[PDB]
């Protein structure tokens, strides 16, 4: 009975299991329930608090993976495996997970907390890649993540209703920051410095808790990785998710009350049937169930809440990977697959962006088209590849972050901005895909530091450059080495200079305008063009 | 006859002259200035198209240039050099159409070919006259045979009421026609191969030169063609019928005045009134507003430029094209409000979308502000220098370099050997300001042999590029490649292809080969900016 390894949380005690890091051991608490099962009758409804437990409760393994679509698109690939969920799948999954260093903190210890993303529909906090044993051990930090609802379960909304109110996957997430508050300090952590850090639909998490006067008072700082909530994929109107709703419900074979009760009667599995044919428009970041716009956690649409916004006591870490949109190309747009180099057709080029910009008009697309032509070498199939590649990438996230980062500086917020450039050694997607979208978590989570993966050493530094820029911020606010002086400083990103960084193998290096011109045409000109 | 200097009297179809022994750098060189090659257009004539010159008697001094055909003069800048070396260096007159020959001294033994320039000035001024078209050196140095004509501007060259007889439109292209035609019967008498006529020009002129390989009636009085920053295609050069006719009769209004009774009242006005209200038929607040342009008719031009330069066919045809580095510098001046040759013109983002407004008359709300999302650098999009050099960019790409590249593109694509340019040096003698760059029209001296005056100031190694230059010119008139058959150690000027859009650098240093005559920015002016006036 190792004291270290049991917790007084307020529902009761904890044990937690010693797990050891390379350089030392860690105290892991896994699968603490954070909330009621939101089973049965509470399907859709938002979370509540979990009821006190008699007893050492075991936290010493993983619970089950909220329940979701799984992956089948490469199976036994693991570039695709390695999102898919690694543990049982449940609609009892509201469990949050604690790493604190071994032993405990002698002094309250900054938290950063880890939303996982997966566009709402998938991922879990037990993956991997999430791993918070090395931030734990080699950066003392007290790092927590938490299971929150993805796909129908978590936000399927009749917008107005009692029984279906919708956002209650960002409930969810809001409660296991609720916990934080309450529960930290017995861990070591300090609830007063709190960090939010996420990616893509994480992201996007973090963001709309940013935008959430309610979340507000539960964490201090916040990273966004790889995606933001602006942009075409992170919300949808009331309107469109009761349409959205609605649909799935004709589908399954179902008054708000009446249409809902009969949607609890279905098996979990009957609902993830049918989450990708609500949406039977060619998209490629289609996803059918995502927050709402509700006038309640979201008090107006993000653009709208990001360009009135008071950021003034914020910092913030945005950044994007080099390579963006790649990932999403083998998943629906014709010529693109993991296997070959898909080294496309002009006339494939045109047929994709009409999938890529789903939104688009055809004068739309043309512009598209026109903007990411190479006029010099119309036909190579390489520079049409590498275009499709950015103007998902660019549509869907560049530019999305370039636009909050702006309006976020703008608005008194301070804000540091990167760009990951460093492709994984050990990386199992083809070459033409440079660095894809989700392959920087496992460089800040600190997983080159196990041998036995098989990172090249130079990675093993990187990753712990990484590891302190993030802890760095979350203790500071501030990326930068607080008593290194002289490696290049990480300045902030500001509208008028508007500075980044490469994150890669060379040192710092601070490059201006993150797309400037090319952001500049979906940001500014592409609204004005589809409206009027 | 008798005591005169016998190497300068020659017979032409309409009877005989008598030239001028001038004075060039490294020798001398035989003018024949203004022999008329029309009947006057005067009276009656005013509007028609040319009659040929009716024979006259005796011998024909033709040794000083005539008169230049009536047209607005400049007063933007008085005194300055920079304005005035465009304005008339004779007297203004209906009675303008004459043309001049520069041949070798003595006269060469085999037929030289021949060089035909047409003077730009928007369709409103020029004149073969001016200083800077002084064909003695590329007489003298080249040994070729340099003829330019007088040809009216304004009014007189095309106000058309289409369909009319009193007033048919393109009169001025068919002054141009008369004159290749009068070059093909009359030129060997000079030493000329009417074999081979190369056609050059500049601005209006080159557009001139661009609408003659497009009317076939004209192909068979030349063999190859420059176009120096200026095309046929594009949103200056050409009117459609209805605009014209619109033009036409809202002038005949201001001046006071069935077609045929509109024009005889037309022509009872006195040409001092019809400049005096050339300017005011577009209140249209423009910088390329020329009222008076060739007018789409289909019989001079069949069809507008852009189908036939899209449907033509071009196999037998050898062209020569470029730009300058600062196409629209100079067009900014002449009222876009913050612009001045006097001061930087650095400007405010206010004065940019203003400007973009001026420049781009015929755009949409929505085109314009296309205009201004492609041209604002959005990481300072505040800055003075960016926006102001971002506005001579808008004007210079719309109005110049792009048509430019469109032309050089459709070409190609449909079978001709096509040379592609940019000129890139500043005269060190230039007295508009440093921030105009390399201006519209100041090529032309470089060219001529200009700098070979070694009274005018010219460096040593602007004489040097001068001569280069001269080279290039002649030697793609001669042969059809500006490429030297002898030096192939230098490096050699690639045809511009669509496959590869090879153009050369023309300055002080030996030819670079560049890729893509603003590739992306002429996407956007040639392919994208129409389909957004398309609704
Ligand atoms: C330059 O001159 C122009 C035209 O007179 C004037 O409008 C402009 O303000 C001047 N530029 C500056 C800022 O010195």
């Amino acid at each position: 009975e190792d004291p270290q390894l049991l917790v007084r949380v307020r529902g009761g005690q904890l044990r937690g299991i010693r797990l050891k890091a390379p350089g030392g051991p860690v105290s892991a608490f896994l699968g603490i329930p954070f909330a009621e099962p939101p089973v049965g009758s509470r399907r859709f409804m938002p979370p509540e608090p979990k009821r006190p437990w008699s007893g050492v409760l075991d936290a010493t393994t993983f619970q089950n993976v909220c329940y979701q679509y799984v992956d089948t698109l490469y199976p036994g690939f693991e570039g695709t495996e390695m999102w898919n969920p690694n543990r049982e799948l449940s609609e009892d999954c509201l469990y949050l997970n604690v790493w604190t260093p071994y032993p405990r903190p002698a002094s309250p210890t900054p938290v950063l907390i880890w939303i996982y993303g997966g566009g709402f529909y998938s991922g879990a906090a037990s993956l991997d890649v999430y791993d918070g044993r090395f931030l734990a051990q080699v950066e003392g930090a007290v790092l927590v993540s938490m299971n929150y609802r993805v796909g129908t379960f978590g936000f399927l909304a009749l917008p107005g209703s009692r029984e279906a109110p919708g956002n209650v996957g960002l409930l969810d997430q809001r409660l296991a920051l609720q916990w934080v508050q309450e529960n930290i300090a017995a861990f070591g952590g300090d609830p007063m410095s709190v960090t939010l850090f996420g990616e893509s639909a994480g992201a996007a998490s973090v963001g709309m808790h940013i935008l959430s006067l309610p979340s507000r008072s539960l964490f201090h700082r916040a990273v966004l990785q790889s995606g933001t909530p602006n942009g075409p994929w992170a919300t949808v109107s009331a309107g469109e998710a009761r349409r959205r709703a609605t649909l799935l419900a004709r589908l399954v074979g179902c008054n708000d009350t009446e249409l809902i009760a009969c949607l609890r009667t279905r098996p979990a599995q009957d609902l993830v049937d049918h989450e990708w044919h609500v949406l039977p428009q060619e998209s490629i970041f289609r996803f059918s169930f995502v927050p709402v716009v509700d006038g309640d956690f979201l008090s107006d649409t993000p653009e709208a809440l990001i360009n009135t916004g008071d950021f003034q006591d914020l910092q913030v870490l945005v950044g994007v990977v080099k390579d963006e949109g790649s990932y999403f190309l083998v998943y629906g747009v014709p010529g693109f697959s993991k296997d070959n180099e898909s080294l496309i057709s002009r006339a494939q080029f045109l047929a994709g962006v009409r999938i890529g910009v789903p939104q688009a008009s055809d004068l739309a697309a043309e512009a598209v088209v026109l903007h990411y032509t190479d006029w010099l070498h119309p036909e190579d199939p390489t520079h049409l590849r590498d275009a499709m590649s950015a103007v998902v990438g660019d549509h869907n996230v560049v530019c999305p972050v370039a636009q909050l980062a702006g309006r976020l500086a703008a608005q008194g917020a301070r804000v540091y901005a990167y760009i990951f450039e460093h492709r994984a050694s050990t990386l199992t997607w083809p070459l033409w895909m440079g660095v894809p979208h989700g392959y920087e978590i496992e460089f800040i989570f600190g997983l080159p530091l196990d041998p036995s993966l098989n990172y090249t050493t130079e990675e093993r530094i990187f990753a712990q450059r990484l590891m302190k820029y993030w802890t760095n911020f979350a203790r500071t606010g501030d990326p930068n080495d607080p008593r290194d002086s002289k490696s290049p400083q990480w300045p902030p990103y500001t509208t008028a200079a508007q500075q980044y960084v490469s994150l890669n193998l060379k040192p710092l290096e601070v490059r201006r305008g993150l797309r400037a011109q090319t952001c500049a045409f979906w940001n500014r000109f592409l609204p004005k063009l589809l409206s009027a």
